[PDB]
């Protein structure tokens, strides 16, 4: 990008930083910005300096040096804000990172009413590197400070106001003319001149803020044990608090091309543009289409599925339209919405208006207007061929045959109608409302405008799509059935469950095998097990355990769990008892990296970094880890190989390689390399 700048009458400088999407700081736009000062801090008809972001943007942190703070200490400090003449920002719509670094820089910061305000760095594993660390606890206090940069949320203009960050909140056509007029009161001594990064009445005393900073860093290594820069990050803040300004950047500076380096930051930087690479599906969205406007949308649910994606689409000002049986089942779906707007109630005449987009109906006549059906019914193949038979009847011919099926054949549900061609896979999991993943379960019918469509819904309702194949339980619940079943075989060799649950609830799993089999319920987990023992008998356990558990009926250790395992005693005890936390890992995700392999090599997966946005987003796999090929190839296709052969040959085809990891492993290749 560039920035162009213009001396106006008054003698004032503007500078607007021009780099779309958001106005990243390049270092294009920072080299510019750069000799801007030069000129402006020469030129005798300037007095100050304002600068500003192009399309109403100020700037949205750093575009996707040669000391290691040049930018931050040389130009930002030294060039800009040490300087004879006063700099006052200009912001629009946000300032994020970089971008707000920038301004927090200049001596005053004017602000549209909704603007955004923060330092976001941490999500990706980095840490602010423009003085962020030093100017925000100076600008905003150190409690906030913390808040802001360790849970990396964003702020608006006006809380920004009354903390000390904006100067001034004024509408967006007086932004510039406001910042220049500030700008010359600073000149005339009307306004304090003051430096951001020397100023110290927001700090608490030396002692307390170690004391704060202590606490920080306590907590952070209690929740997020797994994960480094936050504490670094940290680092840099104390510094600059106890040995001064200066020598905090300097640290910031450090601290910020050594995370770089880490590899769960690389691993939180693949999540990143894998997260957006999913509404890339070659074949599909390169063909020049445009999704259509979905003005009306229907649910053939009501239960418990059903009621929660009515609830995500009314959420998302779409027209929803619930179709029951019974008079009850109707009046019951309803009501489980409205349980579910109510919950996060506690605006007013948001959750009630909202309401008035929901209508219910238990009749068809009524999907004479409905561009999209969803349905929702319980996993009966009978059943749900007749819905589609109704659906083709009733709807209209452009209409969206949706199902949010998870163990039935999308080919076979669309049996008895000639819409093979509209009907697809809208896979949600539970709460509807809340799981950010989607499933768009695309056939060989499917057509391509169709799969547009959707794609394009799911991101209006905040989701996070990925378009996968059809096939016994698509990507995500296929991928982590052996998950379950190779747990559930070491405990009846032996293993304890609960060292089990703990040595992968610390791996990144935000839950054990056991402990999240439990919260799925039994009836459930059971039930969504079912499919793969019946479409890959060779490659999967069926452990009695649970089944046992059901005919007999704050969580803590069971001492009645030990009589149940045994019962189920079909296989002998080995010493997989006493196994190494990296052992238990190690046998519980392999076969999930090799059933992942099977997936992305069969092309039900589009791209590897799909498969790792699924895990991650579907089965919380640890996103400083990549996902799930990320990690693998993190770790090695020869050793996976070599480790999974050993217990294929001591154990079972369970453990087995596949084809595809087989070849790929013993050259040592990468595993997410594209299929050829």
């Amino acid at each position: 990008g560039k920035t162009v700048m213009e001396v106006g009458g008054d003698g004032v400088a503007v500078i607007t930083l021009i780099n779309p999407p958001v106005n990243s700081l390049s270092f294009d736009v920072l080299y510019n910005l750069k000799s801007n000062y030069e000129e402006a801090l020469s030129r005798n008809d300037v007095k100050a300096i304002v600068i500003t972001g192009a399309k109403g943007r100020f700037s949205g942190g750093f575009d996707i040096e040669p000391k290691a703070g040049y930018i931050s200490i040389d130009i930002i400090t030294d060039l800009l804000e040490a300087a004879r003449k006063p700099s006052v920002a200009a912001i629009d719509g946000l300032a994020l990172g970089g971008g707000l670094e920038l301004a927090m820089a200049c001596h005053a910061r004017i602000s549209a009413p909704a603007a955004q305000l923060g330092l976001p760095e941490l999500q990706l594993g980095v840490i602010p590197g423009f003085g962020g660390t030093q100017r925000l606890p100076r600008l905003v206090g150190l409690t906030k400070a913390l808040e802001m940069i360790l849970t990396s949320k964003p702020v608006k203009a006006e809380e920004g106001h009354s903390l000390g960050l904006i100067d001034a909140v004024v509408p967006p056509a007086e932004l510039v003319t406001t910042a220049r007029r500030w700008a010359l009161d600073i000149v005339g001594r009307r306004k304090p001149w003051v430096s951001s990064v020397s100023k110290t009445d927001k700090l608490p005393p030396l002692g307390e803020a170690r004391e704060i900073l202590t606490f920080a860093k306590a907590q952070t290594l209690k929740r997020a044990p797994n994960m480094k820069h936050p504490l670094m990050c940290l680092d840099a803040i104390e510094v600059g608090i106890v040995s001064g300004p200066r020598a905090g950047l300097e640290k910031e500076a450090e601290v910020a091309s050594q995370v770089v380096k880490l590899d769960t930051t690389k691993g939180l930087i693949h999540v990143f543009f894998s997260q957006r690479g999913t509404a890339k599906v070659p074949g599909v969205t390169d063909r020049g289409l445009v999704p259509r406007k979905i003005k009306k949308v229907a649910i053939i649910g009501g239960g418990l599925m059903g009621s929660g994606i009515a609830t995500a689409l009314i959420l998302s000002n779409y027209p929803v339209i619930l179709k029951e049986v019974n008079e009850k089942f109707l009046e019951a779906g309803i009501g489980r919405v409205k349980a579910n707007l109510q919950s996060r109630v506690r605006s007013q005449e948001k959750f009630e208006k909202t309401m008035s987009l929901l209508k219910g109906s238990l009749d068809y006549e009524s999907f004479r207007d409905v561009d999209m059906v969803i349905e929702a019914v319980i996993e009966n193949i009978s059943l749900k061929q007749q819905i589609f038979a109704d659906l083709e009847k009733y709807c209209p011919q452009h209409c969206i045959l949706a199902s949010n099926t998870s163990t039935i054949d999308l080919n076979k549900i669309g049996e008895r109608t000639k819409s093979q061609d509209r009907i697809v896979g809208a896979h949600f999991f539970s709460p509807a409302h809340i799981m950010p993943l989607l499933e768009i379960v695309r056939t060989n019918h499917t057509s391509a405008q169709v799969i547009v469509d959707l794609l394009d819904v799911g991101k209006k309702i905040k989701k996070t799509p990925v378009v996968v194949g059809n096939c016994t339980g698509f990507a995500v619940n296929r991928m982590f059935f052996p998950y379950t079943q190779a747990a559930m075989f070491l405990v009846e060799c032996g293993a304890d469950p609960y060292l089990i649950d703990r040595a992968i609830s610390k791996f990144g799993m935000p839950m054990g095998p056991f402990r999240l089999c439990d919260l799925v319920g039994f009836g459930v987990a059971i039930a969504t097990a079912t499919q793969f023992i019946e479409n890959f008998s060779e490659r999967t356990y069926k452990s009695m355990i649970i089944p046992l558990m059901q005919e007999d009926k704050d969580p803590e250790l069971k001492k009645y769990i030990e009589k149940a395992r045994s019962i189920s005693g079909v296989k002998l005890d080995p010493k997989l008892a006493n196994l190494s936390e990296k052992d238990i890992i190690e046998m519980t995700f392999f076969p999930v990296v090799n059933e992942a392999c099977r997936v992305f090599a069969e092309g039900i997966a589009v791209k590897a970094a799909d498969l790792d946005i699924a895990g991650i987003m579907g089965m919380g796999f640890p996103p400083y880890r990549g996902g799930i090929m990320f990690w693998a190839d993190s770790i090695g296709s020869k050793y996976i190989y070599s480790r999974l052969d050993e217990w294929s040959k001591a154990y079972g085809e369970f453990f087995k390689p596949c084809a595809f990891l087989a070849e790929r492993g013993s050259k040592g290749v990468l595993l997410s390399a594209p299929v050829k």
